[PDB]
């Protein structure tokens, strides 16, 4: 039963507990990570083999330590600070001022507009990711091939990866908006 | 002495980081102004509060007083996390498959020159943007380099450094590298 709560794990980055489903434990034990019982015990912040047995089951970065609930919370907080704290306005003022030739202003505007359109298409694809995460197994809308590659990035990052990429590209998009606004003045 | 080690803190994301007086002073000053309680948590100390306030007061840090998951991090682990994020952006993000997929949504032979000019513009605008983040000289760990940027933009990037404990600009550069790898794969694939 993939949505059974295997256990509840206190967050590593708090100043209470995330549920870890059997589906999440299975993602960790499967490729591409195939965590051993030593690494899985660290993730669960723990015999473990016996509890795996009953429900029926067998390159480390700092992201490998995360339960999916905390990985998603971390990405959400990164997105929040990218939106509310990144100084998109000052970055636009500074970079526009490095391109002051009145004869390059049309080219710069066109490059900024191209960049916004290309970045929006890229983050739209990442929003279409339907990788299983937490107790969720949404039905895919992307072709299986691309979805498979996005799922690979989900599994090595414990869900942090694609949302964190979108968070950063929102700081970039806010720069581009502020740049266009300032140029028009 | 800003580079005096205040204490050493075990990592929260391992399966110890030195904290300088300079780092503690960043936590106690605007924009965060952490109190004894939140600072105690950052330093992962087990009255603890009375002991911490004494230790601070003795090295000349004043402590009478929005918290994110980043607020929990010592600067050495924040920088390690951004480095690991950038590593998986470079080595694990499927930039090639993303390029193949997105190029196929624009297969009209008369739009190919426009799409290529849009991808080249994006690479150049993103490079200017990450070159600026590389020019950030925000104090971090035991480092206090001479700034090379204007003071105004450096104070704004420093604000982003302080709220993110050093994670923020490196992590933005990590993500934009994934984007840059997509753009390069999309150009390569179009020319084939």
């Amino acid at each position: 039963n993939p949505n059974e709560v295997f256990c509840s794990v206190p967050g590593r980055l708090s100043l209470s507990k995330y549920k870890v489903t059997v589906a999440e434990v299975q993602r960790r034990l499967s490729p591409p990570e195939c965590l051993n019982a030593s690494l899985l015990g660290g993730v669960l912040r723990r015999s473990l083999r016996e509890k795996l047995d009953k429900i029926g089951l067998n390159n480390v970065t700092l992201l490998t330590s995360l339960v999916e609930g905390e990985a998603v919370h971390l990405a959400r907080d990164f997105g929040y600070v990218c939106e509310t704290e990144f100084p998109a306005k000052a970055v636009a003022e500074f970079l526009n001022r490095q391109h002051s030739d009145p004869n390059e202003q049309v080219t710069r505007k066109n490059m900024l507009l191209a960049t916004k359109q290309i970045c929006k298409e890229f983050t739209d694809l990442l929003a279409q990711d339907r990788s299983p995460l937490g107790n969720s197994r949404p039905n895919p809308i992307l072709e299986p091939g691309i979805q498979s590659c996005l799922t690979h990035f989900n599994l090595i990052s414990h869900g942090f990866g694609s949302p964190a990429v979108c968070a950063a590209v929102t700081a970039l998009q806010n720069y581009l908006t502020e740049a266009l606004k300032a140029m028009d003045k």
